């Protein structure tokens, strides 16, 4: 780490944080709930108050309990009932209802504390957040604000690698110099952003990796510019993609086991229902685009094509995405809403199991027109390498009548999560990233020719400003706590 | 030089099975639960009421010392001037075969460009002039801390830190009263009530609570004396004086919480040491001695004349070191008042310019020490023989016209400060010169005392009293209250004194448990 900029994060005199009691949002769930810091700060609030003690213990042992192995959950689920939900226990909740003591008595399920959780952090909401507001904890809390929204731009990283290559230029694997954590920095030429009309692709790709925090979904840590190029810095994924990984298992053999590919297809899925939950469409999934970390668990990728539905949207109209990939509705011409990322999960799974696509055969020479057809006209086969499961799941992602699709209902994917391919798979520990990952892993081609004619005009600079947003919050404060800063600098008497 | 106020490791061990009992040793939960700090709105008063002075905030008051230390410790730029500060406290009472080394370890660790905590601030001349030179590193405190109260002080102010000093302030301001002490024994007995061991219910601190009837306080008219003893142990802060904590009123008594002596004192230990062969050791009347004279230095320092300096009124705690007590006859001089007339004081104690009525000054003090001092060693008073008997006016007229003679007990030594300090005329009497006693603590009779320690409370007292020992021997008619009484007991009630206050969380494990950000 270079010591400049770790000298650089320092928290600041109270008098600084003034403008930034008025300008932010104090609301809880905001606040204590979502940002990490202002969550860990909650806490110490809660832990050195001994009268909400009972409140904070019963708070993470329903944590636990919700990320526990199956096997340890029956005890788990008897020890919290024996400590807090007993008038006679040490850390009795006194606060909860009649009613809700004795629900949470009653049963055993996959949700069993939720109804309990959200009880516990109602009550957190009133009298507690009230007094933690009245408390050194929530200063800190805005003195980290303060130096969450510092300007940490083009110098605070260190590109050392280059990890890939895109349209408008490289992804390189960098470090940021203050904390030492690793991201992948994309850097998009502006030259060549302007001459090639790539703006929206590139502001709306920024947009929803802001936006969107998902264990499934890259996540966007920074957003800056430099003289040549936007920047978007996001979590790094050394693994490489599941194409390659299709292709390179065993070069004569290729293609997926079945446990593999229903793993990776679980994690995509619900990497597609955060952003359906969200109302956008990411109309560009594909084998290419799922990249692995180093611990083996997948995130979709490369949101360029994606669109936002606007409030009280339901459809949308737009020719985009991959040949190959594109469901029937969409070449057609006609409306579609997220049914087509659903087609396109299909064409994936099925690439992931035959290493190839359901309408070409592998390494076939096919231009795009008579794709187009196949697409609209042909009837996937499926040879023996198919399960049962793993065929009907298939087709019930490739059925060309959208309406007579699988895939997100009222709200969810919970009616999809029901389909026997899925039997095997814990989805409460797989949302969790509890769960082990079934395989993991272990040039200088140069600069793009300078493009010519291109002057910027006042819309672009502004643009280019526009795009350039800064930090986001929630990954700042991840990056913070997981790399030892928090630790150091919020230290009352070491 | 000041020390820094830390958690009693025994007293908070004993602690936690004196709760696990329901019986009067436990501390009482409720009163511990009103001990808490409160929200930041209820602090908003007290920013501008209060002295935010440097010296008075960051130096003088235990807690905010200690806070202030803290901001200091966990930003890396006051690091040097922390440690250094630290350290020349650390210096100043080390033993005297360790200081030569910690001389040597504090020039490299931060007078030296070279070193990791060397201080950039300090002037080249101090750097120089504290590279030569007691007293060697005094004008380096007073740059670390001249330099200490500028930028970093104001970077405190602005600080968390700061904040959380004002919340203690504010619990340091509520009502702690009769309720909160518990007294379990007696003491001791006075002219107006009774003395009483008690223990402050929070904490389980322990302390002295005087009485004093507010009958008989009235009828006898002992208010002035009362009030001058309560205003004099309330401002000083000396370890050669009993200190008050807590001044408050009852139904029927005047109430002064103060400083525990269980040692009992040097009159009851001149007899009762050994009753066939009475009096002290030379070394442990010097020893005494000196503490006494420390005692009466910082007193007269600030302009109070003590006036009752006697054995009985030296007491001893539970180390075996002594503090001045009673100081209902004390008189506080005013600003730019030199002298006093007043006939005051005890038979036999009392300095001839007093008796003959004439104006005098803390003279009389040494007088008294001089008393005191040979009665330590002779077993006797220098005026009268063992347990005689003798009415007032023949004792005025030995004080005033008899020589004192000195038996083959004392040492050369002892016997002339003895004569110093007993000299008929004040002009001609050892004592307070140009603001100090330096020019007395020169004599010879101190040769073997070490005095930067004695001050410091280092030095072993030369007799430690058992804790199984007691050392002290096993309605008031129509009397009604106007409103200048009423008001007199308000005014005397004036409730938490600040530094004691202080002292007592610490101490007691209180700061500790409710200073934690993060346990
Ligand atoms: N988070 C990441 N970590 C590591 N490599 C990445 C990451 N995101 C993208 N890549 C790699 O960087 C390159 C660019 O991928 P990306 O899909 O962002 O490019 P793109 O220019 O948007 O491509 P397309 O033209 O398909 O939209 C590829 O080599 C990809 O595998
Ligand atoms: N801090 C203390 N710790 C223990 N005992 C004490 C303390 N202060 C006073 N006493 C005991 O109580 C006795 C009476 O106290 P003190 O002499 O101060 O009261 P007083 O009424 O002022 O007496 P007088 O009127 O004779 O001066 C003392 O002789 C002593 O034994
Ligand atoms: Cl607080
Ligand atoms: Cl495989
Ligand atoms: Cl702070
Ligand atoms: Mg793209
Ligand atoms: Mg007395
Ligand atoms: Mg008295």
């Amino acid at each position: 780490r270079d010591r400049k900029y770790l000298a650089r994060l320092k928290l600041p005199p109270l008098s600084k944080c003034e403008a930034l009691r008025e300008s932010l949002d104090l609301g809880f769930e905001g606040m204590c709930l979502e940002q990490p810091i202002g969550k860990r700060l909650f806490q110490q609030f809660l832990r050195t108050h001994e009268q909400h003690g009972p409140a904070l213990q019963l708070w993470k042992d329903i944590e636990d309990y919700d990320t526990a192995d199956d096997a340890l959950r029956p005890q788990k689920a008897q020890a919290l009932r024996a400590a807090y939900l007993e008038p006679q226990a040490q850390l009795f909740c006194s606060f909860l209802d009649a009613e809700t003591v004795a629900r949470a008595r009653a049963g055993a399920g996959d949700g069993l504390f939720q109804p309990l959780l959200r009880a516990v952090l109602a009550h957190l909401g009133q009298a507690p957040f009230q007094e933690f507001l009245d408390s050194l904890y929530f200063l800190r809390f805005l003195q980290w604000k303060w130096l969450e929204a510092q300007p940490m731009g083009e110098d605070w990283f260190l590109d050392f690698r280059v990890l890939g290559r895109g349209g408008f230029g490289e992804v390189f694997a960098c470090q940021m110099k203050a904390t030492g954590k690793l991201y992948a920095c994309k850097k998009l030429n502006k030259k060549r952003l302007k001459k090639r009309k790539g703006y929206q692709g590139a502001m709306v790709e920024k947009k929803i990796l802001a936006k969107v925090h998902s264990r499934f979904i890259v996540s966007l840590a920074y957003a800056f510019e430099t003289k040549t190029d936007l920047c978007l810095v996001m979590t790094i994924m050394n693994g490489g993609d599941i194409r390659y990984h299709i292709y390179n298992v065993d070069e004569d053999n290729p293609g997926f086991q079945e446990p593999r590919a229903i793993f990776y297809t679980a994690q995509i899925v619900s990497g597609l229902e955060h952003l359906h939950q969200r109302n956008i469409i990411y109309r560009d999934l594909k084998p290419e685009n799922v990249l692995l970390d180093d611990d083996g668990n997948v995130r979709i990728s490369d949101l360029g094509l994606a669109v936002e539905l606007k409030a009280g949207q339901t459809k949308t109209k737009g020719y985009a995405g991959t040949p190959g990939f594109m469901a029937p509705e969409l070449l057609l011409g006609e409306e579609y809403d997220f049914s087509v990322d659903y087609f396109a999960l299909g064409v994936t799974l099925y690439e992931m199991i035959a290493a190839r696509g359901p309408f070409r055969a592998r390494g076939e020479k096919v231009e795009n027109k008579e794709l187009k057809q196949r697409v609209l006209e042909q009837a996937v086969t499926y040879p023996d390498k198919f399960s049962p499961a793993s065929k009907d799941f298939c087709e019930a992602l490739l059925q060309k009548d959208p309406e007579k699709r699988l895939g997100f209902r009222d709200g969810s994917c919970d009616g999809l999560r029901t389909h026997p391919l899925f039997r095997d798979i814990s989805w409460r520990q797989l949302e969790a990233g509890m769960l082990t990952p079934p395989f993991v892993p272990d040039q200088d081609v140069g600069a793009f020719s300078t493009v010519k004619g291109v002057a910027f005009e006042k819309a672009d600079t502004e643009f280019f400003q526009e795009f350039a947003s800064g930090t986001c919050p929630i990954p700042w404060q991840e990056e913070m706590i997981e790399t030892g800063v928090f630790g150091d600098l919020n230290v009352w008497r070491p």
